[PDB]
């Protein structure tokens, strides 16, 4: 292995300049299998790794794990490796009322509350999102008629107390976050999401390209008992235009 | 007048849902005089207000001094008469070598060096731009060619120390900007100007629209002798890009 | 031009060495018209520049528009060509009861709600006036019986979210501000200006000397409908206590 | 499934009220395995649970993966299960010249270089370990006479800035972490690693007993080549000596 | 006098490395007092110090005053006298209900509410006990049956409003500090005093041991009339705690 | 006792308003002697408090001990008493060339680069000296024609490291303070000493009176040898002065 923990080979990537990934170590072959050629090149820890070919060209399909710590170590090594240009495809809790439960968002920057993304660069930098991914996915979700819904998105180290939920075991959330999710809400963000802030922030300030989308499988702002065939609907739906973003991206 | 400070009411604008904010007053009219039958509705402080018609809707175009504190004033008052959507047009100095002087740059997201945009939302929050402003800046560029640079800005509350300038009275650079200038560089930030990340913010924390783009006038790391006449050159292509900008989000 | 912004030479202020600075353009010929052989000697962007002659002595007299970051300019440009002293006149709003529009309050320090600040010295750094300015600021009020208030003033970069005012577009103010009125007014702060905090700190800290006047125009506490003849009224009078503390600093 | 990521039940557990919780997925069986009717329970995402027997009673290990968020979510669900006592198992970087590939490492509190701990309490909130746990795991270390040092330990969100490493694909590294390391190390701090600041600041704050441990695989001081044999060996150590401590804590 | 306010010399100490550091200047003496052949050696300012001897071996009791100020100065003095062990014994309020007045408390790590910690090391930095004094101020007080608690304890550089009082002149307390107390109780903090935030981080970050063990005057959750009895009660069970301490540390 | 820490009760002041507040116990009797009748009305802890009459009109003398958390519960109790006035006076270290040892200087404002000002308002707000007291310190400095030095002074919560001194026991300066003297010189500070920060600020903002003055005892840019002598003279024409000015402000 060429890098510390992913467990891959310069080699192993025949060339590939990009990489989608996904948080979920799951999802990688999914997303690989909507390629040609799919082929697993290893897997180690939260690090599941795929090679495929889009366009005949070869791509990486890479889990991040959850958390920009992991994800930080996946960006790096992998660009180590040769990959320019990331696209993450994830899950999200919405926390806007007009966004539905199935609905696609593509990240255009990020509220930063994580850790990693300030061991990139200080708190004042943005956590944007480079302007040609951003703009193929937004073009893939139109190709297939998603309902799509673009802005800034709530990047937290935490799934718990930073996305103001009480449903704990301590059913506390410390004063800094107490009525966060509201002022979110009224500054106009559209989701809760963890890995965002560090991708964006470490990928902007090294020279990287980034893009975000994810799919909506719960809004806090609507109660409603979750559909597991919706979400699976959900992650296929967002697959399909990541993958389609990254065509365009080659 | 209707409100504090711009000496305009809300029937000046005859309906006005957009505006094209300068830095300098006297670039107003310029701007203006590219539309049709522009009309001067008034003058105060540094706040220069014309109004004009662009493919048959009427436009603002209205100063905002230098600052992000005149810029939330009259960012602020003039959403209290109507405009959601507001384009900046400014000058600005590159810190890349591969930018000259006489290119045009579109800001995705500005570096937060204000005190403004924390009037609005806490440092995390990006300081990003609307995704379809910057696309109507990013046509209108190529609909003339003009050579165009889209990525990272960093907005200052001032000229000199922000800047890292020591070609001044003291001569001196307070320590939290000590080789500020070249980890920026190194963070691949294109350029400095000093409104950006108070108009992004605010806007973007508050439902408005909000697009960047300025006029390379400087190229920090280039030697090269200050030309007024192509800084007037330039100006030109940026006003002239605005405007058109500003035809496609109407 | 010898400077940047500003469009003046060193000859232009023919010795002079302190400056008033006004925050409003149009303000800077009313105070000129009080001394002797006024002449208009630029204007450009929000700075208007005015010269005349207090008791045999060349004096300034010098628009910094509103806020910090055009206020920083003019200060260091108008250093650069020697003003050593620089005395601001404005208006202000005040935040105690037993403050009355019409009374005029001279600034001992400076809460920094501003970023330019920062652009000078860390936040622990006081934004503290030069203490012989304060003192002739002081005795000029009780030479014409002026109702005069001497203290603390809050100085923000925003005249609406950062002063906690509501009546806006949003009409949210972000946490940080949140309650910050109420806060001020219990630590006995006079009132909510714009400029001050920029100017004393960046003077305070570079060997230049300043002094903070102004008149109130309003009053958070007490509710009244503004008198316009009133407001001319006090501004004439704060006009005249800044020229008179000019005197005793010449 | 009772939690939303662990893909567990109460009941799964049994009644077991202590866990181990080491970073790697992989290494879960491997610490089970030297405990008594050792039964997988699950593996999600970098979450893999087994259950096991120890004198009699019930004891979780579960896999955190790499870093504070993901560590957060597992034990806050395990908590959300009945799990009160978390003893961490890991891998780490030595930064002092007296500390040797192969020694055990028992953190008494951690430097917070992690976002997480922030979500459960402010900075100045100590990472401080449970003293019944550091007491146990120092005491399980002398049964096996392992060579142990107890001191500090600094938890970054990161693998290469945060630990100041400049084999990386930028070779930068951003100001706040440049010469952090030697700042470290005439602190006295003993080593880096990734998820103790997270997790004992989550459950000192929240009456949870948490104990931290973990072998060292290298010396950022000391020149010397990685040795898989003596870095399986040493791990093997560590695993030991949690479960004895865990023991001690039943 | 080889230190700049302590008025003492290496000479004075005859070799003495460890020292009872109580907050009190009047304590000194009855400190002292348990031990064989107490000697005063001077006092200057609020630096009262005595020697005597324990087990033989020759030992250090100084006064610290109030506050982390005085206590760095002490420590810093006599760690350039030889004192490489402090051990400090003071007075507290309890914050927690099952706690009562009476009962020891053993400090693990503090909240730093102070200023001269960060004076040391950075906020990040944990205020951690040494390992070897915790655990002999443990041991001690379980030597004569005391009844005992160990945790973490708020260190505030405030009596009054860091300590969330109202009971004061001015009635108010900051806004950082509202709530502030619950906030505390919430995490299990035991409870408030004013100097192992200072003494723990500074020894901590430069190789010195510390010890941190204190006796309840008060609960601030449990109302009750004090008694002077009960106090000086205390104060002689924590002080024969420290001192039976400082006996395993020889 | 009326009072927590002072044991000191109402009448005792017999309805004085004003306290000379030294740093050094021993210091108190020494200004109090200068006055009419002076009694000493107590001494705990690091407070020694004294009474005498001024003009016929009762004054306190009440020792702070070193640093502001001591002297947050001086001027708490004492404002609890009545006390609405506050004249430190002290020591320090001159860090400007033009400064000499014996020289008086009056602090405008004060560094905070302590701890216990925050618990009174956030670090924006400016330890600023009361404007009538600063005055009352100036004449009186004037009337017996000492040399002094008016200006802004770093008020540290250590002696050592926040003054930037690296002959201590560990030799080190953490980066926060590495290279801070220079910048607070650059910046004009005349002196380092550790309490008008504190002082100041909680004065300032809780309607308390405050000045503050003090005798430079060490010049940190001038090589010379401490002589005790004048060393002492110069704490008696500082005790002079102090005692003068609050006869400026009965
Ligand atoms: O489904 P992934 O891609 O993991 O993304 C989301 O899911 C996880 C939280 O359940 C976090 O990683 C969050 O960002
Ligand atoms: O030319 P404008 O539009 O003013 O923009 C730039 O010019 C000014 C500095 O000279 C600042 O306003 C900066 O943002
Ligand atoms: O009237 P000037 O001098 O501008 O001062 C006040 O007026 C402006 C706000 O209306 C800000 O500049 C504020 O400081
Ligand atoms: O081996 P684990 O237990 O994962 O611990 C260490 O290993 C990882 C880094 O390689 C981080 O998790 C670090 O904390
Ligand atoms: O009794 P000491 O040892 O002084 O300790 C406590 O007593 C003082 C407050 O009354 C502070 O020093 C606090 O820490
Ligand atoms: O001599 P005092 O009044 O104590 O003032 C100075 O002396 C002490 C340091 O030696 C600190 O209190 C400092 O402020
Ligand atoms: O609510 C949610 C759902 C998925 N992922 C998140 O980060 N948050
Ligand atoms: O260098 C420059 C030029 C224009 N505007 C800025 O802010 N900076
Ligand atoms: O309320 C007011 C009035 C004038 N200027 C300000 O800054 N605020
Ligand atoms: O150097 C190292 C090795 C293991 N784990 C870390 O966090 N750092
Ligand atoms: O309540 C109290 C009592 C003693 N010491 C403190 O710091 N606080
Ligand atoms: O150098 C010095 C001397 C006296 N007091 C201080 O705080 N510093
Ligand atoms: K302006
Ligand atoms: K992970
Ligand atoms: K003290």
């Amino acid at each position: 292995s060429d890098v510390f923990h992913l467990g891959l080979t310069k080699n192993d990537l025949q060339g590939a300049t990009l990489a989608i990934v996904p948080g979920d170590p799951d999802r990688v072959e999914k997303i690989a299998a909507l390629m040609d050629k799919p082929v697993k090149l290893a897997s180690h820890r939260e690090f599941t790794t795929w090679r495929a070919e889009l366009d005949g060209k070869p791509v990486i399909v890479c889990s991040t794990g959850i958390g920009g710590p992991s994800t930080s170590i996946a960006v790096e090594e992998l660009a180590q490796l040769g990959i320019r240009t990331f696209l993450r495809i994830g899950t999200t809790g919405a926390i806007q009322p007009h966004i539905n439960v199935g609905d696609v968002l593509v990240t255009t920057a990020s509220v930063r509350l994580d850790g990693a993304s300030l061991h990139f660069a200080p708190l004042e930098f943005p956590a944007v999102a480079d302007f040609e991914c951003t703009t193929a996915l937004v073009e893939a979700a139109k190709s297939i008629g998603a309902t799509t819904h673009v802005g800034v998105t709530a990047s937290s180290d935490t799934f718990y107390p930073g996305q103001e939920r009480y449903d704990t075991y301590s059913g506390r959330v410390v004063r800094h976050f107490k009525g966060s999710m509201e002022e979110w809400q009224a500054m106009g963000v559209m989701n809760y999401e963890m890995e965002s802030a560090t991708l964006l922030t470490m990928c902007a300030s090294q020279g990287l390209r980034a893009g975000m989308v994810a799919g909506v499988i719960v809004n806090r702002t609507q109660q409603e008992i979750p559909n597991a065939e919706t979400m699976k609907q959900t992650e296929s739906h967002a697959v399909k235009i990541v993958v389609e973003a990254a065509r365009r991206l080659l």
